[PDB]
């Protein structure tokens, strides 16, 4: 049985805040700039549609420096901090980004049409762009983030496999890491094992995974450390109608139409696919730049932060301006010419980062270390994830008790 | 006269928990995929457009076994099940999803045009596509819920019927099952029956048949067992303008117009028909992942499940996109061609659903077992759908009473 | 150690109404209108994207001259303005008003396309316009507000740099100045220095930075006094996806794509923009005409202006209407020709401000001597904005007691 | 110094009603029509898009006969009339108007461009029509209301002026009469003196002048007499984005473009003008059919009604459908001509107005004399706006004391 933590965690009345002081990142919103001979990377990807986890370090308050030590016994009690409240600071305009593909296989528009298309060639693809589906979202908690995407799965070895047949599908649970691709309006599948063409989605997802969170996994869990605090929104809407060339992998059943002849001989495609499209952003639509106060979290754990340590994941695609830069080859010409100019995009992004943490004590019985080494064998033996990649933040050395000297400080003694 | 259930029957303060892990269905949107030799299906048809209708087995509270029994005496009383609160958990993310004719009966675009068309051809048919309307709805009840469409009647047999007559119609009340087809901005009729040459509409709904459900009927009902509660929200608007081709079956009235020449000696086509459209997919706007409370029916029944039995209707448009996959035919080609890829489309469906029971206990007097026996015999012997298709959910072995260990007991301890 | 105001700052009962008549700037929307022989301007630059910055002077309390004298003590006390309430009052219709390039870099449109382009030219440039995204928002301090940017940065010296290459981007923090331009929907950099062909941008910011307010350095000053009260609100959508023109800096790597032939030998280009609007202007979403009661600052100065100084910036784009006026050359033709009658282009912008101010009085002891001292040392020498250009305001001859004479006096004595 | 009237004013408990039956006026949206050798005007000019003003006069209640007299002592006491509700109730259904221009100023299309315009014609007018923005206003008050423009001013004579000059721009103050022209979506001007070619904007204003209400100077006004309540609302954006054909008064500064050459060695026009267009109309946005309580005015004035004299100034966008009719001139024959048939517009608009009038009396000290000799001359004398055109409305026969008769009078007795 699973009990709250209210029950054997006690809550003293001291608090500290703590901030980074402005984190910044510039790169290339398509792909990596790497080296012609070397694979040493120069400029990095940098999208507004990347998946941002910050690990955040914490100091044990068992070998902190505090100014008195009377209210605990450290014979018999443990200290541990606890998180009750957070700001995301987030700087630059409202903006919209757009991506696309130089060889996207688009065949017709079917929105409207008034001729048919008798004839195959040998290349129909396009140079098309959009822009992406709007989402914003914000999750806390103690242990990294979960999500979900189709892929492949094992097929069954009764038959065999012909080269050109459909993938199995399954779905698959993995952990969100620091740099990964968001749902876009395609859906949440890995477009590398799933795509052999590579002409069907854009440019920076055409050889990635999109992963969604997974919302209902996390909820369930017994012990609920995963998932301190979580808000969404996101919208969408369909702008184009295409189709797309290719075989025909399943041929329509023939009860299900009326063969023509002539230009309708024989059938067009029927691979419809649509054209993703955010309406619009707006201020008064923004979740950021707003404290959240951590008053009582829906799972069992209430904001304790088991191992010193903080995961915040951050999705945000209402500021996605890409910027052009031109530089010029020869000074030398007063007539324009193409060939004397070149062409460079950029993305930058800004963040900031507050929190307010309280102190806690825990009484160490049999019981209680029985039921936290149940929970838990690391903590008993501190008083994993070696593999996966996320923004480091250390805030070790980020701790003032003088509350009211910080904007997040204020409100929180303001609220009280 | 037909009586309240408050009064001939009484609650304790025993709850219990109930839920299903996960439901997962993957499957082409359009059509099934079927062996050319045999009829047996190897894909089914899995659509975001389809009625989902759950039918939910509870064990029998007589048999059931409980550490306490004292709390009713089992030579006079008898036991059932009460639905005291519900919860749909919906996975995926948010899309649209698109669907058309490679064939569609289309003659020309009448939102704006500059010419007339004085000729008529053999085989005017368009590759069209379009998005349909957005809808949301959820049903409970103890038995399965009722549709309305409009279908053929019955002509009288005083005059003969000659060929290409129009069809006589008339409104048809039937069970609504699992993979039923919803409206989709064209009408609730029989596609197969009211139209010949199956080139009117897209490829999912031409030969079938789309029900709205009974509402009216569903209400007055004297007993209310096919509803407890229902929730539903539906838009649409209008995007094209166009034309169809054939025979006219009714001439316009002489009076009407002036006749004109040359170009405009003869009359095209008045049978005019829109191209529906559903807006756009919000998360403000989604009725689901929320918990329901049952406190007071609207009806006389209060949500006592009658024989053991649940049903739960469920229609979300809002995560309908399909999937697009890709498989290579031969790789030992360095340069694009169109016959070396295969195409295919794929959807899938995700579920969870969780509910929160309280016992109840029923004393059975002459009065109470003669209104039992008028209102439904089976009750007291047990003390039909054999015909129909639905998704059984099996709920015997999934209860408990420690309420707090899950999501939605944790909620209802909470508002209480 | 930062001590709020209210510590240190006695408030008396005695309040002032001050206030503009009317300011009026008429003049050309795009550039200056300038003699070609000499320098001196003409017809000056008048934006509906330009920030109003207004300084605004007050007079010495000290020397003013007031009817009672005995509620403080010369001889150790020392007096200072308040304010109270503000509001800015705004003429003239809305509008939209829009701008554009004759000579803007676009390739082709993205957004839909059926043909390949296969050949370069010479000069692909075009005649295009668009309107802006809209902005409102209004900041008020007693110092000047900072904005930030995107500029060049040193590169490292360890290798050279051939012309054409990338130029290296950091981030610029500088004051606000009156005339400045606001992000319009491209970015906040400085188009002079990053752009070298001088044709990405519309007229208006071809050659000029455009710099967003620092909201998160302006709170995170320890004592607050660059930002009292702030407002903000701002919108905008995409209207068009198109293409961009010149030598392609980076190439996209060889693994996202399978190449082709004939027409799709070569690759299109992949530096795509798209094209900002704004929506729609209402009366019920405008923060202007308002009256602002400044009850509770959030930093720690709350609204004494120090040195009798104001500082009041402004951007308002939804009344930015551009009027076009025709002259005629000759006048004794009946028959209509371009070339008899010219063009021209002008905007004009209508401003009020208003204020309730306070009396205050401090006492100087020794603890509040050195505090101030440390926090300000020209203030007890009263008792270096000179390369800046801002809007000047003289109030020092605008103060009447009679607060219900006017306007605001009347809401601000109803409101107590 | 100026007081407010309730405390010279005493105000008693009898209350009047009083109402206009049903106003009309049907007319010519664009232009009067007249005949041609006479100058008398046979169809009026009824727009959607005109101000209206009703100069409303009430009978002295000096002299009207009340039942009762004993309530004053008209040796020292003098009567006066007071609004405390106004209901404006709006016959005929929502509907948007559209105007134009056979031969407007358009060169070309600058949303989206592919090719550039490098030569010049003699004429290039088209015939083009547009929507107007979306504006309600209701403004009543005691005197004539005041609104602004801007027009031409006298330059200086230091230099001389040649043709084809920028007419220098001034800002007008006027008073506005029944039939002027509001704000349509270009400006505020007088488009007679400042537009000589006659054709750059519609038909309806291109020989008119635009003014827009002065709240700034009204509410300003000590006395606040010309102002006791307003409501407005108004609304557009931009759906067409074109250019404007001519001589170029200003060139572009040789600093902000690079020179092109073949199809760009010139330069096109920079002379971008927008198209407005209101939204959309709706019934729960409507200002009107709603009674309006005039509890405490925001002036000084709290609706007395000096002289026996209101004005009501009115505009509503929201109703202004234009009306097609079609005259045969010959009915012999079977087939349709374009010359047997005659084309007309026409414009009907509905009007209704009811007031609540209470009666108040002052007496007459030496104080109270001077303080509105002061405020005005007249007053007293009868104990000016003959060059102004109002719609005259005549109540010296329309009171009743039975206020529950009628329906204002019944909402006023509910309310209280």
């Amino acid at each position: 049985k699973v009990v709250s933590t209210d029950e054997y965690v006690a809550r003293t009345n001291i608090y500290y805040h703590a901030g980074t002081s402005r984190l910044l990142a510039v790169g290339h919103p398509y792909f990596p700039i790497k080296k012609p001979n070397n694979n040493k990377i120069l400029v990095p990807k940098v999208s507004g549609l990347q998946y941002r986890v910050f690990r955040i370090h914490l100091p044990d308050p068992n070998k902190f420096g505090f100014p008195d030590t009377s209210f605990y016994n450290p014979d018999t009690q443990r200290l541990v901090w606890a998180c009750v409240g957070v700001e995301v600071g987030r700087g630059q305009p409202l903006g919209v980004g757009i991506s696309g593909h130089p060889l996207l296989n688009k065949l017709d528009d079917t929105e409207n049409a008034s001729a048919y298309a008798a004839n195959a060639g040998v290349d129909n693809r396009e140079c098309i762009s959009m822009d992406y589906k709007q989402t914003q979202l914000c999750l806390i908690g103690c242990k990294p983030p979960i999500g979900e995407h189709w892929g492949k799965g094992s097929p069954c070895t009764n038959v065999a496999v012909n080269p050109g047949d459909c993938p199995p599908l399954e779905l698959i649970n993995t952990v969100i890491q620091d740099g990964d691709m968001v749902d876009t309006g395609f859906g949440a599948m890995d477009f590398t094992t799933l795509q052999a063409n590579k002409s069907e989605v854009p440019l920076d997802i055409c050889t990635s995974i999109c992963k969604y969170p997974d919302y209902i996994k996390m909820v369930s869990e017994p012990y609920g450390d995963s998932l301190f605090f979580y808000l969404r929104r996101e919208q969408m809407f369909v702008r184009h109608l295409f189709n797309r060339a290719g075989a025909v992998g399943d041929n329509v059943p023939d009860d299900l139409y009326i063969k023509g002849s002539g230009s309708t001989a024989n059938l067009a495609s029927s691979n419809y696919f649509p054209t993703p499209s955010g309406s619009m952003v707006t201020s008064d639509a923004q979740i950021f730049n707003k404290p959240y106060w951590l008053q009582r979290a829906q799972g069992h754990n209430n904001g304790i932060c088991w191992g010193n340590q903080l995961f915040v994941t951050v999705v945000d695609t209402t500021r996605s301006t890409n910027m052009s830069l031109c530089a010029a080859i020869s000074t030398s010409e007063t007539t324009y010419k193409n060939t004397n100019f070149k062409e460079y995009l950029r993305h930058g992004e800004e963040y900031d980062l507050q929190f307010i943490f309280q102190l806690c004590k825990i009484t160490l019985t049999a019981d209680v270390m029985t039921y936290i080494h149940s929970m838990n064998s690391t903590i008993l033996e501190d008083w994993p994830l070696k593999k996966y990649t996320f923004w480091e933040v250390n805030l070790k050395e980020k701790f003032s008790a003088d509350l009211d000297q910080f904007p997040l400080g204020r409100k929180f003694l303001l609220q009280a």
